[PDB]
């Protein structure tokens, strides 16, 4: 069906093994140095060796890293690359409280790098940061953020990003052998994860067609609740679940029954018989968002959660973004989630359903921010049904009619790259398949490989796409 081909899935498949050789040249490690005690960090400087010149990247400042950065690029000449060990500051900046110390840090170095003329590729490893192979835990969310930034750092610095790695829980010699191997040669990879089993690498693939009643979707029913319930897509979700049973909605944004098209939205809705409730409630706000909780009806109590609510403005290119513009980026994504996450954690939900980006499955240039923030939420659906509780995370490419990319300017940009505009029925007809599948993550896109494939690969291959076989017959 035309629904079945809007929806793709991440997988992770077996590589090669790596060759036996360490790097030639001098590696350049980079440590958070309040952050530097975790096993895997130990381990992975263990393995990098005592040659290994290490960075100590304090604070955040951009410019005092370059100067630093700048010295040691003097004294040791060209490094083989430079590999980043930030991941492991998972504890909140204390100016900016939705980014994590670790994705700001890698921020300031990729900028940094940049400044001070190193070239070396940049390698951002990372511990739990994504499930890869079977029963897989994901177990920081947090640093699996850090993936959305790196993808978007590989398009838009390509000739110095070197790729992400993902480190197993105990990293021992064979774990070791693979990473310096990988820093050797990477076999055209630059997406990974290093297991017991052998390496893996991340792969883009078409959904298997929808099976009805698969993954026993309850009917809808109860309190639904939309966080940005108010905007494009968000209103059209709340329609859909009206048609589709829902008891009561309850339709949250920053502006509230002040949303532009509220009054229009709550009386189509109150046509079809549902309960309509419209709160301004910040999502961030994790005291409105208990507050909201507790009014709910005992005959209504909270069945499922939409994560609508975003914002896409003021991004910028890696190597202008400021800390405040990625902060405004996360709040709604990083920080509300974790809230959701946490005040429902005990409700047993039948749903629990987040609204990521192809920005966070792929990488676009000019929104880095973005991407790192839906690539949390996509993490938090894996963390979450590691835990045993429901979640799931669509990464929607373009929608038509409503919502963001009803601007020209923005619709013009992702349809010329091949990412279609779809049309909202088709969009949530594919959700729906995905959520009678019990899906846990997947890509809802409407696709012209042959415009996206040549363009996306002018500067260097993506791997990824390999399994898609458009793609592969666009590169021919
Ligand atoms: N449209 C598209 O093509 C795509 C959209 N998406 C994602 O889908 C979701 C919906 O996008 P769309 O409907 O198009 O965009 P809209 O701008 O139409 O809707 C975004 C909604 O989120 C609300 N919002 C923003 N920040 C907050 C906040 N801090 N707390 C609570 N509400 C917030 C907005 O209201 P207010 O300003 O009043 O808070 C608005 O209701 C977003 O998360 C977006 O990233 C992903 C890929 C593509």
């Amino acid at each position: 069906s035309h629904m079945d081909a809007l929806r793709y899935h991440i997988e992770w498949n077996r590589v090669a093994e790596p060759g036996t050789a360490r790097p030639a040249g001098r590696l350049l490690a980079v440590i958070s140095p309040d952050h530097a005690g975790a096993p895997w960090v130990t381990a992975v400087l263990d393995a990098l060796g005592p040659d290994t010149v290490r960075f100590e990247a304090k604070g955040t400042d951009r410019a005092a890293w370059a100067a630093q950065l700048a010295q040691l690029r003097e004294d040791e000449g060209e490094f083989h690359a430079v590999v980043s060990l930030l991941a492991a500051a998972e504890a909140l900046h204390t100016d900016h409280g939705s980014v994590p110390l670790g994705l700001a840090q890698t921020l300031l170095l990729a900028q940094a790098l940049g400044d001070a003329g190193l070239t070396a590729p940049l390698w951002c490893l990372t511990r739990g940061g994504v499930a890869a192979g079977r029963g897989d835990v994901l177990s920081s969310p947090v640093q699996g953020a850090l993936w959305g930034l790196g993808r978007v750092i590989g398009l838009e610095h390509p000739d110095r990003w070197g790729g992400l790695i993902d480190l197993p829980e105990t990293v021992d010699t064979r774990a070791a052998a693979r990473l310096t191997g990988l820093l050797a040669d990477a076999g055209g990879e630059d997406q990974l994860a290093i297991r017991g089993s052998g390496v893996l690498a991340r792969r883009l693939a078409h959904a298997a067609p929808a099976v009805p009643g698969s993954g026993k979707r309850p009917p809808v029913h109860g309190s639904v609740l939309v966080t940005g319930g108010t905007g494009g897509i968000g209103g059209r979700v709340a329609r859909r679940l009206a048609e589709q049973g829902a008891a009561h909605l309850v339709l949250t944004s920053r502006r509230g029954a002040d949303a532009p098209g509220a009054a229009e939205l709550r009386a189509e809705l109150e046509q079809l018989g549902v309960r309509v409730t419209i709160a301004a409630c910040d999502a961030a706000d994790r005291e409105a968002l208990a507050a909201l909780l507790a009014e709910l009806p005992e005959d209504a109590p909270l069945t499922a959660v939409f994560h609508s609510a975003g914002v896409a403005h003021d991004d910028a290119p890696v190597a202008d973004l400021t800390l405040g513009q990625l902060d405004a980026l996360m709040r709604a994504k990083l920080t509300a989630a974790r809230h959701l996450h946490e005040l429902t954690a005990d409700l047993d939900l039948d749903a629990f359903v987040l609204f990521s980006s192809t920005a966070a499955v792929w990488g676009s240039g000019g929104h880095p921010g973005y991407a790192a923030a839906n690539a949390y939420l996509d993490a938090l659906a894996e963390h979450r049904r590691s835990l045993g509780l429901t979640a799931s995370s669509v990464a929607w490419g373009t929608w038509g009619e409503v919502g963001m990319a009803t601007d020209p300017e923005v619709h013009d940009r992702l349809v010329r790259q091949g990412v279609l505009a779809m049309e909202p029925e088709h969009a949530l007809g594919a959700l729906d398949q995905m959520l009678e599948n019990d899906d846990t993550a997947a890509a809802i896109t409407l696709m012209d490989w042959e415009m996206f494939a040549p363009a996306f690969t002018a500067n260097r291959p993506s791997a990824l796409l390999s399994t898609v076989p458009e793609a592969v017959s666009a590169l021919s």
